[PDB]
């Protein structure tokens, strides 16, 4: 029923644009929306990847590997899945494995790759692939893993037991000023609910 | 170690603003970020998202999701029922209200998250994730009357919790829909718990 009529640029930065979207509602009436988009999306099937990194080690419980970073939009530290934009010509799986190694030092193995999923569809067109990666914590390559942060990247690694992830995130929130990412929190909720 | 120095307003619309954020990186170097904010927060968070567990005896538990045209995506998205919290509203109250407006279901609070970020590399947008059970056997949830607001057009989609990820992958495959990242993340953890 509904579809886009026009997209009028309002403001274009180096990294983000604001657009006036005109669309048809299902009563057949024209309406508008203020839509955010990134300037960085070329041919990619999504803007970015988030990595669900499952650290597996003999005689350890499986951990989920998370990163803590200062996020200027938030004015604060945030706990998120390892994540980055897809380079032009890069696959989602390549991007995921590269961002995981850059942000954590860990060398993962692809397990699965989502279709493009929407970050905040009432605000932005922004999409990711959610890529599940296993990390063989028994491999010597993954022994004392060194982050390789790019210019202006500063990442802390936090590995939390999958079997207690939600209470471990609650304990971190209830111990300092920091926001858990909605996707990390949804994943931790589902681990409890299953 | 890192913090906000100042925010420059680049562009304000009715619903969304684009800010140039100046921040101190940990090296002591000043850096700039293009940051999206809503104009609507007063508020624990911008929004609530409801994980509604529809419980009917002798049936599979279902997760209640909504399909909506999302102008920023230029297409239909599958999402947790969700909306912005009114000035003076509690996150819990917004949750039960948005759930009835969007689904017609009347539900009970199980748990409420702290504020979680939607896309902290882009925006300051946060939500409370609110887990709600729906007694599908109660008369008030027999023929649920969804009460949409002005310009809302929401289709209800109940999916079995125990097969959620395969069911969502199927809708994507054969309906060209975008699944929301928090829905997909929840659906992944339901599978990864085992
Ligand atoms: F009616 C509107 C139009 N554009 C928007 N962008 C974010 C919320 C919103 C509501
Ligand atoms: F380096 C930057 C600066 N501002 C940004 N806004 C979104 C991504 C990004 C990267
Ligand atoms: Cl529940
Ligand atoms: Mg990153
Ligand atoms: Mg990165
Ligand atoms: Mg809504
Ligand atoms: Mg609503």
């Amino acid at each position: 029923k509904q579809y886009i009529i026009s997209e009028e640029l309002i403001s274009e930065g180096k990294w983000v644009k604001l657009e006036k979207t005109t669309y048809m509602d299902p009563t057949g009436k024209t309406r508008t929306w203020e839509s955010v988009k990134r300037t960085t999306r070329k041919e990619q099937t999504a803007d970015g990847v988030a990595v669900i990194p499952v650290l597996q080690r003999t005689l350890h419980y499986e951990c989920i590997v998370l990163v803590k970073q200062f996020r200027p939009p938030m004015g604060g530290y945030c706990i998120e899945f390892p994540a980055g934009l897809i380079d032009d010509g890069e696959t989602p799986e390549a991007a995921a494995l590269r961002e995981l190694e850059e942000e954590t030092g860990y060398k993962g193995d692809i397990a699965e790759c989502s279709p493009a999923v929407c970050m905040d569809p009432g605000l932005s067109n922004c999409t990711i692939h959610i890529v599940t990666v296993t990390i063989n914590g028994d491999d010597a390559e993954n022994a004392r893993p060194k982050p390789k942060p790019g210019d202006g990247e500063f990442v802390e690694v936090i590995s939390l037991p999958k079997n207690d992830l939600l209470q471990r995130l609650d304990a971190l929130v209830a111990e300092e000023h920091l926001t858990v990412d909605a996707r990390v929190y949804s994943y931790a909720l589902a681990l409890k609910h299953a």
